[PDB]
């Protein structure tokens, strides 16, 4: 629990490269460096932008974002510059989009949990992230690692029911957040793209049951999993620690997580029946690991 300092003034700020919860992130450099920091854009966000540092002084762990150091001249936090941007942006982002692999699809999910496990883990208490979603979620090392930031906090595509309908909600939200981004990744859809107009209207469809579609020959552990981390009732959602165990046993049947992204794609987006979609990523050789295993 402590905080490097930096003065302001020996950073040099760049274009802005995201809007988080509050404030605004912009590439930047200090002391030769590649960097991203976020500013206060209004001094009412004062008090918010001081409780994330008290909270960003104790986290420590591969899968979040590390904070170089903070600053009060201006209040401003300092992290590490996410070569690839957002998991948005590279799902979904500006052409040309990269191709990615089943393998990298699940790499990120698993990193993703480990991240949200050690939140969760934490004491005296246990940090919620509450807002998961591929817009918070950073790559690094070729789009190899992945990494968390803005946690502890257009989101309604993304937001567990029991959340946006005001009630108790708990850990267990940010599973539902977790299975959501699951399908996402392996289908490299926008959950919810179809219904549209404003959050509300996703809000009333999720509240009153409706998930994304089933996705054709997707293998049964990995359905299983996410539909678990749907459920309405958030006691039937597994733990982030499950999740955890979980994938990081499918990812034997995952080699070439480790590659990194760089051959350009351009898929076209074929649209399913309506009730099941295509994924974008082949699941074959994942079938065929698994039969040596198994049968
Ligand atoms: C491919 C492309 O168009 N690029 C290259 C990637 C660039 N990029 C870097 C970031 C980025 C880098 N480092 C960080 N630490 C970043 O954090 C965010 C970010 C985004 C949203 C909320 C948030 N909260 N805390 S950090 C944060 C973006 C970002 C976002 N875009 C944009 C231009």
């Amino acid at each position: 629990g402590s905080l490097h300092m930096i003065d302001y003034k020996e950073i040099e700020v760049e274009e802005v490269v995201g809007r988080g919860a509050f404030g605004v992130v912009c590439k930047a450099k200090w002391r030769a460096k590649d960097v991203a920091i976020k500013q206060i854009e209004s001094e009412s966000e004062r008090k918010a932008f001081i409780v994330e540092l008290r909270q960003l002084s104790r986290v420590n762990h591969p899968n979040i974002v590390k904070l170089y150091g903070a600053c009060l001249n201006p209040v401003c936090l300092v992290m590490e510059y996410a070569e690839g941007g957002s998991l948005y942006n590279v799902l979904h982002g500006a052409e040309p989009l990269p191709y990615y692999t089943a393998a990298h699809a699940m790499s990120w999910c698993l990193q993703c949990s480990q991240g949200v496990a050690y939140l969760h883990s934490m004491q005296p208490k246990a940090l919620i992230h509450r807002d998961l979603k591929p817009p918070n979620l950073l790559l690094v090392a070729g789009g190899t690692v992945l990494k968390i930031c803005d946690f502890g906090t257009g989101s309604a595509a993304w937001m567990a029911p029991e959340v946006f309908e005001g009630s108790n909600y708990s850990e267990k939200c940010d599973v539902f957040s977790w299975g959501i981004i699951l399908w996402e990744v392996i289908t490299r859809r926008k959950p919810f793209d179809e219904i549209g107009g404003p959050a509300f209207r996703i809000m009333w469809a999720v509240h009153n049951g409706t998930r994304p579609p089933l996705i054709k020959n997707l293998p049964k552990p990995i359905e299983s999993l996410m539909t678990r981390c749907w459920s309405k009732d958030p006691s039937q959602r597994p733990s982030m620690e499950e999740i955890v165990k979980i994938m990081t046993h499918l990812m034997r049947y995952f080699p070439g997580a480790d590659e990194p992204l760089q051959y350009p794609c351009q898929h076209s987006l074929p649209p399913g029946e309506d009730g099941r979609v295509e994924p974008y990523v082949d699941f074959a050789e994942f079938y065929r690991l698994w039969s040596v295993d198994h049968g």
